[PDB]
């Protein structure tokens, strides 16, 4: 029962459980290999966001949208380009902590992504949240290697 007590040491036992349990690694899957599914998931999620993103820019947004826009493209990036990348990296090289410094990169991206919408309606909110509580439960994962 792995993948069980796995997702009981998240901040979200029923998302971990409901993603690790869609892939088929699971079922035969060690702690590492768990941390490699739901990375795959982040990254599902900030490719939407970075599409996303680019179309809201791209349909005349408000100028109030303008800043909000340009800073999470950039941080959209940064995970997409750097941090999830290095997140493999590392979790294949056999060196999880800087694949937890990932998971902390794209947590703190996707947050602050969110936080510039404040005050205001956020336009993809679902996807920030997803990255957010996504990105937690894989460093939850990643520091039962530390």
């Amino acid at each position: 029962n792995l993948v069980e007590t796995t997702c009981k040491n998240t901040p979200n036992y029923q998302l971990c459980l409901k993603t690790l349990l869609s892939d088929k690694r699971s079922a035969t899957g060690d702690i590492t290999t768990l941390a490699l599914i739901m990375v795959d998931a982040i990254k599902a999620k900030a490719n939407q966001a970075a599409v996303t993103i680019s179309k809201l820019r791209h349909s005349n947004p408000p100028a109030a949208w303008k800043g909000p826009l340009k800073n999470c493209a950039f941080s959209y990036k940064v995970i997409l380009t750097a941090s999830l990348p290095e997140a493999i990296e590392a979790l294949t090289k056999g060196d999880p902590k800087f694949a937890e410094d990932g998971m902390v990169g794209s947590s703190g991206d996707a947050q602050e992504c969110e936080e510039y919408f404040k005050g205001s309606k956020s336009p993809f909110s679902a996807l920030n949240i997803a990255v957010h509580e996504l990105s937690d439960v894989g460093r939850a994962i990643v520091r039962n290697l530390l």
